[PDB]
C-alpha cells in the first residue's frame, strides 16, 4: 500500500487501537470525495487503505476520529478529529506514512515520504 | 479576546509572521461557514478575531495557510494547511488560545483554555 | 528578560502551573552547573530567571520537573523530566523563549528566538 | 530487544538515518553510566541496543545526537541533543519504543510501552 497511517496515544503510552480513519480526495467541483477508510490495528497501524492503481495524484485529506477514541477511554477530547491535508503524487508515485500523536487537547502529525 | 491564534516556526525558531488564518463555524446543514480571519503579527499572534457576543458554543475549524508561509521562505512544504477542529463549550469564563508549531513536513497544535 | 520558559498541559488544555524549572550551564570540566531556577506562574510562565549580564553564550540545559507535575494531578507519568539542551549564540539582539508541551507519555519542546 | 529507538526528520519528511543514540543508566553514586549505543538504520530505527538480560530496572537516559544530524545536512541546529529520561521496568519487564520527531529548533518525543 502506498498510503499508511500510524496513530499513537500520548496519555497511555500505547498505539491508538481501533481508531477510525477516513481519507477524502478533492474533486473537480472543490468538494471532498470519499476515497478510502479503515481502522488502526493493535499496533496503531492502518495498512491496505488503498492500492497503487487507485492512489492517483490529487489533494487528500486524512481525518482521524480522535473524538470517539477519547470518549471510549472516558477522556474529554477537545478536537473533533485530526485532519491532515496534502498534495500527493504530483511528481510521480510516492509511498506516504502519515503519523499522528494524540493528546486530549493537542495533536502532532508528520509525514514520511519515500520514492 | 475570547479566541487567539499563535503560530511558531520550528525551522528558524521564530514566530511565523504574516500567516493567513481562517476560522470557520459548523453550520446546521453540516457545512463549514466563514467566521473570522486574519494574518499573524510580528509576534506570530493573531488577536481580535472575534468578540465575546459573536463567539458562541459550537464546532470550529482553524485553518492556517502553512503552504504559503513555507513557499515565501523558499522551503518545500508537505501540507496544504494546518486545520484544528474543535468543540467550544461554555464551562465558566474561558479564553481560547490555539497554538500551532510548524515544520515543513509536520505540525503540532494545542489549545490553551484559561480563566 | 533574555530567557523565559513557558509550560503547557496537553491533557487538560491549560498552562502547567507551579512546575519546577532548573537551568544549568555547561562548565569547562564538561559538568552541568546550576544557573537559574524557579516555578511556573498561573500563566505557565517563568520570567526573571536571569539577567542580560549573567546570560552569556554557552551550552544550556533547561530541566522541567514534569514527573512532580503529573503526580500532583494523580496522572501516571513516563518521564523523570523534560530536558532541553541548546547552544545560546549572540547573533544580534535576542530573547529566548523555551516552550514545552506536556502529556503523560510525551513532550514537545521548541525555542522561539526573537529580536 | 526490549528497547527500540525510532527517529524521524520533520524538515525532509523522512526517517533520520545514521543518527547516533547513546543510552545511560543512573548509577548508585547519581552519575550516568554508559549502558548501550548505536546508530539508526535507513528506516530511522535502532534495534539490538540491548537484551532482556542486560535491561534491568533503573533510570535511563536516551541521548539522540541531533547536532551531528543537522550539521551533516547543512542546517543550523538549536539543540545539542534530544535527551529522554525515564524509569524502566520498575513493575517488571516491559518493551519500550522511544520515538523522536526532529526539527532544527524543536523536538517531540513519545514512548510506547508494552507488557
Ligand atoms: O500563549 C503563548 O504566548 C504561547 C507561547 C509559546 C507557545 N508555545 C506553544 C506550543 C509549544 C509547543 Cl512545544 C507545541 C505546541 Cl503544539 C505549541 O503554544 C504557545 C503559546
Ligand atoms: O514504532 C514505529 O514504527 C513508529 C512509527 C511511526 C512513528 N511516529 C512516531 C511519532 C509521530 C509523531 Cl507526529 C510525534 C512523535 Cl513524538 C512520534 O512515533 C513512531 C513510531
Amino acid at each position: 500500500c502506498p498510503l499508511m497511517v500510524k496513530v499513537l496515544d500520548a496519555v497511555r503510552g500505547s498505539p491508538a487501537i481501533n481508531v477510525a480513519v477516513h481519507v477524502f480526495r478533492k474533486a473537480a467541483d472543490d468538494t471532498w470525495e470519499p476515497f478510502a477508510s479503515g481502522k488502526t490495528s493493535e499496533s496503531g497501524e492502518l495498512h491496505g487503505l488503498t492500492t497503487e492503481e487507485e492512489f492517483v495524484e490529487g489533494i487528500y485529506k486524512v481525518e482521524i476520529d480522535t473524538k470517539s477514541y477519547w470518549k471510549a477511554l472516558g477522556i474529554s477530547p477537545f478536537h473533533e478529529h485530526a485532519e491532515v491535508v496534502f498534495t500527493a503524487n504530483d511528481s510521480g508515485p510516492r509511498r506516504y506514512t502519515i503519523a499522528a500523536l494524540l493528546s486530549p487537547y493537542s495533536y502532532s502529525t508528520t509525514a514520511v515520504v519515500t520514492n
